[PDB]
This record gives C-alpha cells, sequence and structure tokens, in this order.
DNA sequence: CCGACAGCGCATCAGC
DNA sequence: GCTGATGCGC
DNA sequence: GTCGG
C-alpha cells in the first residue's frame, strides 16, 4: 500500500456512487482507478504521473492532487457530514441490504442499528440473517481458519459422495493470508452440459455440513448456488467463532475450468479479462467462452482443458491465482 | 463526441 | 400460476 | 468517470 491514502479516498468515492448516487458506472470507474494505483509500484507524486494509468482521467487526477496537497478531500469531507449520506452507506453494510432498500428505510425513519433491530418484521429473510450477524461479518477470516474450514468441507462432502469434488476458490485460493468469506466450487460426474442424472446434487451437500452443525443459515438457496453462514466448531471453555458467510457453487463437471477462473476472482480481474476477451471476439461466462460473430451473437463453445486455454484464446500470458489480485 | 462499460443465480414484486 | 423487471450479491 | 474509434 504505497498509495493507500488514495486508493482508500476512491473506494469511498466509489461507495458513494454506488450506494448514495446509485451511479453504477461512476463506482465502477472509481474501483477501476483503485485497482490501477493499488497495484502501480510507485509511492504517486502527482495527479499528472497518475493520470498516465489507464483507467485514471481529468477527473480523478485533480482529486488526487487535492488528496496530495492536504491529506483530504472537501468532496468527501462534506459526504461524511451528511446525515442522509452516512445513514444510507451504513444501512448497506448489512447483508441483503443494497441502495434502494437503504434509502428506502432512511426515508422511513430506520437509520441504526437498533432502528432495524426493532424492525425486523420489515426485513426479508437475507436482511433478517444479515443483521443477526452483523458484526461477525465485518470480521476477516485468517488463512488458518480458513484451512480448517476447507478441511471440514472436503471432508463432509467426500462423505456424500466420493465422486464430488469441492475446490476452495475466492481469495483464498488466490493466497491471501485472510479472507472475507469462503467460496466453494463444487462437481460431480453426474452433472454435465449434457445432462442432470442426479436431483439434489447441491441439496445433499448442504444438508450433510448442516447436520454436523458447521452450516448454521442460509441467505438464498437454488439448485446451483447456495449462500448461507457456517462455523467453526471451539474446544471446551473455548470463545466460539464468528460465524462465517459461505457460498457454494454447482459447476458442470466439463465446465471445471471456467467455473473454477471464474469463482476464482478477482471480480475486477474477471472484469478486465472478460472485457478483454470482447476486444478479442469472445465471451467468458463461468460456463463457457465462445467467439462473437459479426453480429455480436454467442458461437459454440470452444474446447477447454485448462484455465491456461481460456487464457490462450484471448492472447493473454497465463497469470497464476495468487497475481490475479485486482 | 458518445456508446459501452462482465456476466449471472436467486429473491422479490408487478402485471396478467 | 407464469413472465419479465428489479434488487442484491457473487 | 474513463476511453477507443
Ligand atoms: C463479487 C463478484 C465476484 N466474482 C467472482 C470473483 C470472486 O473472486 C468470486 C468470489 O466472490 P467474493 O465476493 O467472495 O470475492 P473474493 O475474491 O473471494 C474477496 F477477496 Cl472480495 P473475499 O475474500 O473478501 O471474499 O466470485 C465476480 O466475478 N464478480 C463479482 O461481482
Ligand atoms: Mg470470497
Ligand atoms: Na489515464
Ligand atoms: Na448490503
Ligand atoms: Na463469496
Amino acid at each position: 500500500t504505497l498509495n493507500g491514502g488514495i486508493t482508500d479516498m476512491l473506494t469511498e468515492l466509489a461507495n458513494f456512487e454506488k450506494n448514495v448516487s446509485q451511479a453504477i458506472h461512476k463506482y465502477n470507474a472509481y474501483r477501476k482507478a483503485a485497482s490501477v494505483i493499488a497495484k502501480y509500484p510507485h509511492k504517486i507524486k502527482s495527479g499528472a504521473e497518475a493520470k498516465k494509468l489507464p483507467g485514471v482521467g481529468t477527473k480523478i487526477l485533480e482529486k488526487i492532487d487535492e488528496f496530495l496537497a492536504t491529506g483530504k478531500l472537501r468532496k468527501l469531507e462534506k459526504i461524511r457530514q451528511d446525515d442522509t449520506s452516512s445513514s444510507i452507506n451504513f444501512l448497506t453494510r448489512v447483508s441483503g441490504i443494497g441502495p434502494s432498500a437503504a434509502r428506502k428505510f432512511v426515508d422511513e425513519g430506520i437509520k441504526t442499528l437498533e432502528d432495524l433491530r426493532k424492525n425486523e418484521d420489515k426485513l426479508n429473510h437475507h436482511q433478517r440473517i444479515g443483521l443477526k450477524y452483523f458484526g461477525d461479518f465485518e470480521k476477516r477470516i485468517p488463512r488458518e481458519e480458513m484451512l480448517q474450514m476447507q478441511d471440514i468441507v472436503l471432508n463432509e462432502v467426500k462423505k456424500v459422495d466420493s465422486e464430488y469434488i469441492a475446490t476452495v476458490c475466492g481469495s483464498f485460493r488466490r493466497g491471501a493470508e485472510s479472507s472475507g468469506d469462503m467460496d466453494v466450487l463444487l462437481t460431480h460426474p453426474s452433472f454435465t452440459s449434457e445432462s442432470t442424472k442426479q436431483p439434489k446434487l447441491l441439496h445433499q451437500v448442504v444438508e450433510q455440513l448442516q447436520k454436523v452443525h458447521f452450516i448454521t443459515d442460509t441467505l438464498s438457496k437454488g439448485e446451483t448456488k447456495f449462500m448461507g453462514v457456517c462455523q467453526l466448531p471451539s474446544k471446551n471453555d473455548e470463545k466460539e467463532y464468528p460465524h462465517r458467510r459461505i457460498d457454494i457453487r454447482l459447476i458442470p463437471k466439463d465446465q471445471y475450468y471456467c467455473g473454477v477462473l471464474y469463482f476464482t476472482g478477482s471480480d475486477i480481474f474477471n472484469k478486465n479479462m472478460r472485457a478483454h476477451a470482447l476486444e478479442k471476439g469472445f465471451t467468458i461466462n463461468e460456463y463457457t467462452i465462445r467467439p462473437l460473430g459479426v453480429t455480436g451473437v454467442a458461437g459454440e463453445p470452444l474446447p477447454v482443458d485448462s484455465e491456461k486455454d481460456i487464457f490462450d484464446y484471448i492472447q493473454w500470458k497465463y497469470r497464476e491465482p495468487k497475481d490475479r489480485s485486482e
């Protein structure tokens, strides 16, 4: 974090535009600028120097000049004093409350943690569980706990059916020393792009993890994506571990490499890589890479035998997961 | 100048 | 109930 | 908010 003050400023601007202004493109522009500045290997000395990077334009360069000269940004100092903006920003920190619900609650006089606590009947199920674990979901997960969680998930999945493969993705797979949640990619030979020979493939795993009291709550659940809450077991007289977010994604087994590329991220890396694919005339999702015809219509899926094959198609040198943390 | 900005699963609601 | 739009979060 | 054409 040679440039942590600047990237913090840009992230706070991004959050303002997303949560308060509901200007999703300004939000993505600011996160793109923070990302490229975060990886720039020199302490930025001027907005001019920063404007040389792709994604920093005239407006952000001027903000950086103000921040360098004074250590702050008047625009943000004013946002911080504004009650409505501060209230809306805070409410979106609850899982399942986004910009729209945050403004609806604030318009109703529901502005603080206790207001939510006293109006639990105005929350949907996701939001209710988000509020329940508000503190826990602020806490990062040390990699050592991620390794215990992996061992549980892998062993419990193996007990349901030895032909499942579970892969922990997200920031853990990129080598991070701490993660915000646990992302699990799941495959089974019964579920391919050709057929689903077995029902309840995801449910079976979730059920086993609930049985052993690892999964404690559900945020949403369908046939291929589970989002919920889990907890490591603690020892006698030991304080309990925080509850943790867990996402499980069941992907057709023959589409594993597109799925593991997607679920490894980062999100910004995925955005960069998918944008580059579009420029090269391909489209990449978590299932396939397909060519784009002269009309923009996605073609037929291309053969994929490794993560590197996806990079080769779009003429990118291969990047290890540890180098995808944008 | 200005069109595009990655891609999608699940929850919820509205219109029928 | 279906279908399509919107919210939210990977 | 930024950028390619
Ligand atoms: C949020 C998001 C995620 N993804 C992919 C890429 C992420 O790496 C993967 C997991 O989503 P997370 O939000 O858990 O991201 P993460 O990289 O694991 C993380 F670093 Cl933000 P954390 O460790 O906090 O979960 O889903 C996207 O493609 N687009 C997205 O908008
Ligand atoms: Mg994650
Ligand atoms: Na630039
Ligand atoms: Na939220
Ligand atoms: Na996640």
